[PDB]
């Protein structure tokens, strides 16, 4: 019984039934949840409880020269706290936290002063995020005196060879049914691996009736030994003169290595070119609306395995040299697999080798799988994220080259899992099956780490609720997660979830109330039903879902709004939970219903991947990446960045409502906000630096042509931009009169920091373009599996553009900067043109 409470409990907080079997035609989730049981349990036996409970957050990368001339020679100052008043405490950057807390006495935990983050264990102090975070900020390091959290509050509470058979393959479609609905209709079946159609084969077209049989056997050329593992039948109804409409998969060798043998009525998708989601082998749980197909399969199960030309030479390193986007050719493909062991000597070579090989074709498969015992320099290889996400994306349904992606993905540390993981998740999506080595290693990265897993838990929960192609999977998934994370965070994730729960009711029925223009009568309602839910049900405290060491607790209802927006999102303001906290500053949290978050949450991370490239070359560019979750179905929580204002307002206050935009209000009101000359060319730096980041960011991303109420700046230089869900003359990117005179420069002149600003793009886009390959690959990621309305090849061919493949470093400054110079020569006409369209 409690077992079921414990159940409803988990349901609860994954948003999906894990349990329920009404929409499955086998057994592989269920086996899947057993399979998972395993390597929870190892992994939650194995970590530390101590080093578990306080989360040391960490890196093991270099010291950035841009925070180390932010030290005065080898000295930091750490200020500690007790009951009120602070002693101060000087250390050096390699003092590990016993040492500091050592020469503090002359046992107990640093904990930092309003959140749930400890300087605890064996590394330095310069080597924890919250340390290089305060040097950035140019801030004082303050921790409380405090008792290690006990490790009971995270208990976990206990608990015929197919290689002999020549028959070609083939498939009986009986026919299909829809419930409702004059045109013709086929029914066209393909064998796939991957992207590659190995065969296909078609049914006559019959008249499109709510019901069309056939009662025919379609042969494949394809011979049943020769079907890979990770095959999928790739079932599709066309019509007409031709047009997709349904489509459903179901994997040929199941599970258990048996081939798949049987009756299958299979609900069937619909459409509304390279979608993650057509690749599923979840089937349409909607039986009522839903079209359907009936087919036939006629025990089989899959065995387990155990000097060039100089001309030729050149020819091989071409073609392992290209980006991931340049298609191989036949010639190319014949090349490398001719040449396979050479071609093995290079990690870079990989993908494109893997995808030469004809995987329709046992014995070639058999001599790929010898290649893969033979991988010392694979296994040798320093980690090259770029190059094991191309093993991880759509091209690659073999589990054994996927597992080689995973195996350098053991050693990345849980700083680097972080910037990673939004997009480890969702290379989920392109896994032949529900249990895989990725969907493992992600379980355990969780389970080891609370930080890891608290992101774990949301990005999950943001795909089951609002994606039905793969809820089921992920719902797997996170189950096992949830299962072993411990019952404090339990506890955590169900103040988050009820929280989020009481904040979507009010924004509905604010929503309802509005005419789609905010009245401040409806500010008042809004205060009412915040004041209600405040007393009972919302809970004492929550923590922050973009931001987990932080505790938000009581609303300040006097400071929360509706926002004026056509989605009505609630801007809402929180005191912090924590006493130790020596601020007044409220956590400011955008709740908005009506978006789905994932595209946001996408590109805000990959903004981060930028950042820490760039940190890589010692630049830094100052973006502001703001927090932002999706939480469930088209809601979330962005984070309010802290005195910030559009640059389309400070046009508006001096100017008015027109579009006579004036070159001076943005250095004016940097001035005015600016108190000291010396804070202000701080501002202005931060501006100049802030600007050049979003400017390349902008460009290789495609982003960067963008009215200005969707630019912000922080009362301290801060530039960035906001609202990326969204998506005539152009422009490269937004760089206007008003932020080239804060520069010191106005229709055809330099100067000083233009120069400067100058200087920073180009060292900035090299410093991409040095990653070319991994940005290509997050890019064509992104487009495949959260942006069902921008994926074909021309719209993943634009970076490729925007990075100047194949071109030398010397001519891509030459061409970035004549996108500085496409702006100068457009001012404001683009912006106006914006203000001609939005505002009118
Ligand atoms: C993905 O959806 C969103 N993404 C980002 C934001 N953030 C912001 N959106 C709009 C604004 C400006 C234009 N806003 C207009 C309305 N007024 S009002 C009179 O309704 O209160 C406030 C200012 C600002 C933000 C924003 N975003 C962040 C991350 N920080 C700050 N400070 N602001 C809001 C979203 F709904």
């Amino acid at each position: 019984e409690e077992s079921q409470a414990f159940q409803r409990q988990l349901t609860a907080l994954i948003g999906y039934d894990v349990t329920d079997v009404s929409n499955v035609h086998d057994d592989e989730l269920e086996f899947t949840r057993r399979g998972l049981v395993t390597p929870r349990m190892a992994e939650v036996a194995s970590r530390d409880p101590k080093l578990y409970a306080m989360h040391p957050w960490v890196t093991s990368k270099p010291l950035p020269e841009y925070l180390w001339k932010k030290i005065a020679n080898n000295c930091i100052f750490i200020v500690i706290h007790r009951s009120t008043t602070s002693q101060t405490i000087k250390v050096s950057p390699d003092d590990t936290p016993g040492a500091i807390l050592q020469s503090f006495f002359t046992d107990f935990v640093l904990r930092v002063c309003g959140r749930d983050e400890y300087l605890v264990g064996e590394t330095p102090i310069k080597n924890f995020q919250w340390v290089r975070h305060c040097l950035k900020n140019g801030e004082e390091i303050h921790v409380v005196l405090d008792t290690p959290p006990d490790p009971a509050l995270d208990e976990v509470r206990k608990e015929v060879s197919l290689w002999d058979c020549d028959r070609k393959f083939r498939v009986k479609i009986r026919g299909i049914d829809i419930p409702v609905l004059d045109l013709t209709v086929f029914v066209e079946a393909n064998i796939q691996h991957g992207q590659q159609v190995l065969c296909q084969r078609r049914t006559s077209p019959k008249p499109f009736t709510e019901e069309v049989l056939w009662n025919v056997w379609l042969e494949f050329s394809i011979k049943i030994k020769d079907l890979p593992k990770g095959a999928l039948l790739n079932l599709q109804i066309y019509c007409g003169k031709v047009q997709l409409l349904y489509y459903v998969n179901l994997l040929l060798i199941d599970h258990r290595f048996l081939l798949r043998r049987g009756e299958y009525v299979l609900h069937m998708w619909q459409i509304s070119s390279f979608n993650a989601d057509k690749l599923t082998s979840a089937t349409n749980p909607d039986k009522e609306n839903s079209m359907s197909i009936s087919i036939l399969l006629d025990p089989i199960a899959l065995p387990k395995h155990q000097e060039m030309p100089n001309q030729l030479r050149k020819q091989l390193e071409a073609i392992i040299a290209t980006d991931p986007l340049n298609p191989l050719t036949a010639e190319d493909k014949e090349l490398l697999w001719h040449f396979r062991y050479e071609s093995l000597k290079h990690p870079k070579a990989y993908p494109k080798l893997f995808s030469s090989v004809k995987w329709g074709q046992q014995e070639i498969v058999a001599k790929t799988y010898q290649l893969l015992a033979r991988r010392e320099v694979w296994d040798q290889s320093a980690l090259d994220v770029g190059l094991t996400m191309q093993l991880l994306d759509c091209n690659f349904s073999d589990e054994n080259v996927r597992a080689i992606a995973v195996q350098k993905l053991e050693s990345l540390e849980d700083d680097d899992v972080l910037h990673y993981l939004l997009q480890l998740v969702q290379a989920v999506k392109f896994e032949p099956y529900h249990d895989s080595a990725l969907a493992r290693f992600l379980l355990k990265r969780g389970l080891r780490n609370k930080r890891i897993g608290h992101f774990l838990f949301w990005f999950l929960r943001s795909e089951i609720a609002q994606s039905r192609h793969y809820q089921q999977r992920f719902a797997v998934i996170l189950e096992a997660y949830l299962r072993g994370c411990g019952t404090a965070m339990l506890h955590d994730f169900t103040q988050q979830v009820q929280v989020i729960e009481m904040l979507q009711k009010v924004t509905l029925d604010i929503k309802s109330l509005s005419a789609e223009d905010v009245s401040s009568q409806v500010i008042s309602q809004l205060k009412q039903k915040l004041e209600n839910l405040q007393n009972s049900q919302l809970p004492e405290s929550f923590r922050v879902p973009y931001d987990p060491g932080l505790k938000a607790g009581a609303l300040a209802i006097e400071k929360c709004k509706v926002m004026a927006s056509k989605k009505k999102p609630l801007w809402l303001e929180f005191k912090c939970a924590d006493p130790t906290a020596l601020s007044n500053e409220t956590i400011g949290i955008i709740f908005k219903h009506g978006d789905d978050l994932r595209q946001d949450m996408l590109i805000l991370q990959i903004l981060r991947i930028m950042e820490s490239i760039w940190e890589t070359e010692s630049l830094d560019l100052c973006l502001l990446p703001y927090g932002c979750i999706s939480t469930g179905d088209k809601i979330g929580m962005i984070e309010i960045v802290k005195d910030a204002t559009t640059i389309a307002k400070i046009q508006q206050s001096t100017v008015g409502n027109t579009g006579a935009f004036k070159d001076e209000v943005l250095n004016h009101w940097l001035k005015e906000k600016s108190p000291t000359e010396e804070k202000f060319q701080a501002a202005v730096e931060r501006f100049v630096y802030s600007c050049a980041g979003y400017c390349v960011a902008t460009f290789v991303l495609g982003i960067g042509d963008r009215h200005n109420d969707n630019i912000m700046i922080t009362e301290t230089g801060n530039l960035f931009h906001i609202d990326f869900g969204h998506i005539k003359e152009r422009v490269p990117f937004v760089l206007t009169p008003d932020f080239l005179f804060v520069m010191g420069t106005s229709g055809k002149k330099t100067s000083p920091h233009f120069q400067k600003f100058q200087d920073i793009c180009v060292k900035a886009y090299l410093a991409l373009r040095h990653h070319t390959n991994l940005l290509i690959i997050l890019f064509s990621m992104m487009l495949m599996t959260g942006m069902p309305q921008l994926t074909s090849k021309e719209d993943i061919e634009y970076i490729r553009d925007a990075l100047t493949v194949g071109k030398n470093e010397e001519d891509a400054k030459k061409y970035f900067l004549d996108q500085i110079e496409v702006c100068r020569d457009k001012g404001w006409t683009v912006q106006f043109n914006w203000f001609l369209h939005l505002v009118l």
